[PDB]
């Protein structure tokens, strides 16, 4: 009964149904547009920034299409668990970043991992036309943990 976010932006989306490939500046002019006609600013802006963003768009998605919520941390553990590869490949980017010694080197890692986000990102997309829920829920979890080492690069310092 409780309408999504989705709904939310009847112009935006026609279909009233969730999809991926969001025309971004549209569903903005709308959010404008909805915010210039407190709590109904805030449920609109959650709204909002749900779908404006990669990531939380997939997991708001996944959740009502596939009914699995990754935002939940056993339901992301069990996910993980399985890709242990995955787990190792993030932990060494971790290390990386700890043997960096100096600005150039840390610069490095972010725009690598800026391209391994814009590559997930365009991995999600093939997966939601091709409705391939499951591997969706791979590249999610996957997204997660490198949108978490965008912030290490940024704060990173050079000391001890």
């Amino acid at each position: 009964f409780t309408s999504t976010f989705y709904e939310l932006f009847p112009k935006t989306f026609p279909k009233k149904l969730p999809i991926w490939t969001i025309d971004q500046s549209r569903l903005r002019k709308e959010y404008r547009q909805l915010q210039a006609q407190s709590e109904q600013s805030s449920t609109l802006n959650q709204a909002y920034h749900t779908l404006k963003d990669p990531l939380r768009r997939s997991q708001y998605m996944l959740k009502l299409l596939r009914n699995i919520d990754l935002t939940q941390e056993q339901t992301s553990n069990e996910v993980t668990t399985s890709d242990p590869q995955l787990l190792l490949k993030v932990l060494d980017i971790h290390d990386e970043l700890s043997q960096m010694d100096d600005e150039a080197g840390v610069k490095l890692l972010e725009k690598q991992n800026k391209e391994r986000i814009q590559d997930i990102e365009a991995q999600l997309g093939q997966c939601y036309n091709d409705k391939d829920y499951a591997a969706a829920v791979k590249l999610t979890v996957e997204l997660k943990y490198w949108y978490n080492l965008a912030k290490a690069f940024k704060d990173w310092a050079p000391g001890k």
